[PDB]
């Protein structure tokens, strides 16, 4: 019943510790939420975006460690917003294997720092709250330590953003996603 993407931040300011543990997030969360009718789809933004698996694909190797282990970090630019857009219309279309009358969850995992892209969040949210996708927020790095980035988190995530919004190293964060996915 539900497509699960993520969108994770591969741009430069990334650094490579922090990058790993994304992988090491997106890993852990589809080992977790593994529930049979339940697939998941993920896209790698800097300035390019990288469709790495889409919902088709995992379908048909759902192994996350498999599916997550062959990515590398592409460096460059940080264009959150239309990666947002990019993931609201490319991993949630049809011929990528997302499927109609499921929930469509988005996990956005970056820094918050978003820089160079032509669009402002503004010009992607109100698209994503129309297609009805429900959205997470993982913060890395110093992401919690600027009222800036702070913001960026919280403009991202879905309302109220401080039940949207996580730390790359809460652990526990996995689960509270968890409980809260059996009130979509
Ligand atoms: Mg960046």
């Amino acid at each position: 019943d539900s497509d699960i993407a993520f969108l994770i931040d591969g741009s430069g300011s990334i650094i490579p510790h922090d990058f790993r543990r994304m992988k090491e997030f997106v890993s852990t969360v589809m080992e977790q939420l593994k529930k049979s009718k339940t697939l998941f789809s993920l896209m790698q933004y800097s300035e390019e975006f990288r469709i790495h698996f889409t919902f088709k694909e995992f379908q048909n190797n759902p192994n996350p460690r498999s599916l997550v282990k062959p990515i590398t970090q592409l460096l460059g630019r940080t264009h959150t917003a239309t990666g947002i857009r990019k993931v609201v219309r490319e991993l949630f279309n049809i011929t990528n294997g997302a499927r109609k009358n499921a929930f469509k969850i988005l996990v956005v995992i970056t820094d918050g720092e978003k820089f160079g892209d032509p669009l402002g969040y503004e010009d992607v949210i109100p698209e994503a709250d129309r297609e009805g996708v429900i959205r997470y927020v993982i913060g890395v790095g110093d992401a919690f330590r600027s009222e800036k980035s702070r913001q960026e988190l919280n403009t991202i995530a879905s309302k109220p953003p401080r039940d949207h919004v996580f730390q790359v190293n809460n652990f526990e964060a996995l689960k509270t996603i968890q409980n809260q996915l059996r009130e979509k």
